[PDB]
Order: C-alpha cells, then structure tokens, then sequence
C-alpha cells in the first residue's frame, strides 16, 4: 500500500552520474515514482526501476568504496557492523578488508544494474 515503503532504506540512482546512493523512501508519489531522502539531505522523486529496496547491501556485492581525497575503488562486501545505529561495511580489496561508513559505499551504474533483478521496484 501507499505507506508500505515509507521509512524503508534503499539504494537509488542519482540521474546526473549513474551512481546509486543510500537513502530512504519518504512518500509514494505515483506515476511509478517515490519521494526519496538521500543520506546527503537531497530530497527528490525517483522512478521505481531506479530504486533498489536493498538494506544492508548484502554480502558478496561488488560496490564502490570511497576514501579520503580523490581515492575510490571497487571492492566486495564481506561484513556489516553497527556503531550507535550507524552502519559500517567491511569491504575486501586485493585480499585486504577495511571498514567503511554507509555514505562511503555507493554503486556505479554497472554495480547497481546487477541488483535490479533481485531488489529493484
Ligand atoms: C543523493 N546525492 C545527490 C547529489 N549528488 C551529486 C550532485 C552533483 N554532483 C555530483 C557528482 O557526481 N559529483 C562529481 C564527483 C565529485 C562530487 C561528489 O559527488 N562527491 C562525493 C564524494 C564523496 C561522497 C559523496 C556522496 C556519498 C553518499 C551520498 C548519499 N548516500 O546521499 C551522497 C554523496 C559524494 C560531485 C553528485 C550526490 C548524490
């Protein structure tokens, strides 16, 4: 129903760059679209096909992990932990794991497109 997805966490495409970002559905607005509040505080309407109802991003998913500066790279989700309700992902790269905060994990277009079958609205 209309309220079923309100407050659910998603990973959804930002049209401008093809990447899928963490956020929550805030409203079913019709015409196949939902109002999203992204974790960066942007609120806008996104097509269901561009929303992965996927939280946490599961084990063995290839993601883009963001570091300090201009450093980002592909890695594989190998773990999850909470620290005061904020989520961290354990990302494996070249046999070495590091913890990343939720907003330091995004999906390239290709990485998000892989999950549409299983998680897309
Ligand atoms: C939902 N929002 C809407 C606004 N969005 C953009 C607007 C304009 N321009 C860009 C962009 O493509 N550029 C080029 C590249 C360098 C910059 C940039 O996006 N830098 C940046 C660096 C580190 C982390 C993030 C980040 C991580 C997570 C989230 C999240 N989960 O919400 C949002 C942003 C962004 C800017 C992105 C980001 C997504």
């Amino acid at each position: 129903g209309g309220n079923s997805f309100v407050g659910l966490r998603v990973v959804a495409k930002w049209s401008s760059n093809g990447y899928f970002y963490s956020g929550k559905i805030t409203r079913d607005v019709g015409a196949g679209k939902y109002k999203l509040l992204f974790d960066d505080g942007y609120e806008c309407d996104v097509l269901g096909k561009d929303i992965l109802l996927c939280d946490p991003i599961p084990l063995d998913t290839e993601v883009t992990a963001l570091s300090e500066d201009e450093y980002f790279s592909a890695g594989v989700v190998k773990g999850h932990r909470k620290e005061s309700g904020e989520l961290y992902y354990s990302i494996e790269k070249e046999g070495q794991r590091k913890w990343y905060k939720r907003m330091a994990v995004i999906l390239s277009l290709e990485q998000g497109n892989r999950l549409r079958e299983q998680y897309g609205l």
